[PDB]
């Protein structure tokens, strides 16, 4: 049995729904856990020479820890699942990618089909099952979803803003037609920004602003209270949760955050 090995919770979740055990599907960076400085563990590397595969976000997520994927076994290769998907800057400009692709609806879409591609070269045999999986899971994904865009898309231009304390939606502002306003581009703290979002949602007069689940909620409350906006609550974007929480899986994870926001902007 073929062994594949995730960067990180939300892509074996998505490659987990794409095989269906016809390969083993294991990750790197478990839920709970940050990818930025993570520190991958003895048990880890064997995970990495167990693996036939290995399956990376790119977009930098992956950076501090892409030198211990050396010394691989023969053949492994390492695919990036967001290949044909436009980089979006973390600068206001030439600059570091953000890396939060996979919080839109059509980039679920490519991940999937990057993600199916890699498996199908991989375990070739089984082509026919993997292309199989992967529809439905892109059904599955869009049907739960796109009820929540349509809800989404019913407000005017003028009132259409992510405001997060993580830069985390700035790829589904730009699925859904939104533009984002954010404290800081990755997790890992600036008051010229913390400025700069203050004086936008005061011109824009925005009425929310969200924290995420693997950070702080401390600098969106204040910038609630300095803006007159009232603090949205916790949005799902840079972990699964464990299984008992609100996003245990990458569907999960995507109908709650959109839910919630959706849930705020009526």
């Amino acid at each position: 049995k073929k062994v594949v090995l995730s960067s990180f919770s939300i892509i074996g979740d998505i490659t987990q729904n794409i095989a269906k055990d016809l390969v083993t599907v294991t990750t790197l960076v478990e839920a709970g856990n940050d990818s930025h400085s993570y520190q991958v563990t003895s048990a880890d590397a064997i995970k990495i020479q167990n693996a036939d595969l290995i399956l990376c976000n790119g977009l930098h997520l992956e950076e501090t820890y892409m030198k211990y994927f050396t010394n691989l076994k023969k053949g492994t290769k390492i695919i990036t699942v967001t290949d044909g998907i436009n980089p979006i800057g973390v600068s206001e400009d030439d600059s570091e990618p953000n890396p939060h692709a996979w919080m839109s609806l059509t980039n679920a879409m490519i991940y999937i089909e990057n993600i199916r591609k890699a498996l199908t070269a991989l375990d070739p045999s089984n082509a026919k099952k993997y292309e199989l999986n992967a529809r439905e899971y892109s059904e599955k994904i869009r049907n739960s979803i796109l009820p929540l865009k349509t809800r989404i898309e019913k407000v005017d231009p003028e009132k259409r803003w992510f405001v997060t304390s993580e830069g985390c939606l700035v790829y589904l502002a730009e699925d859904f037609g939104f533009k984002s306003l954010y404290l800081w581009p990755i997790n890992s703290r600036s008051p010229s920004m913390m400025r700069h979002a203050i004086n936008q949602m005061r011109s824009h007069k925005i009425k929310f602003i969200f924290s995420e689940s693997t950070n702080s909620d401390q600098p969106a409350k204040q910038v609630a209270y300095e803006t007159n906006a009232s603090y949205g609550g916790v949005l799902y974007v840079d972990s699964l949760s464990k299984p008992d929480g609100p996003a245990p899986t990458y569907l999960d994870l995507l109908r709650f955050s959109l839910t919630k926001i959706v849930d705020t902007l009526f």
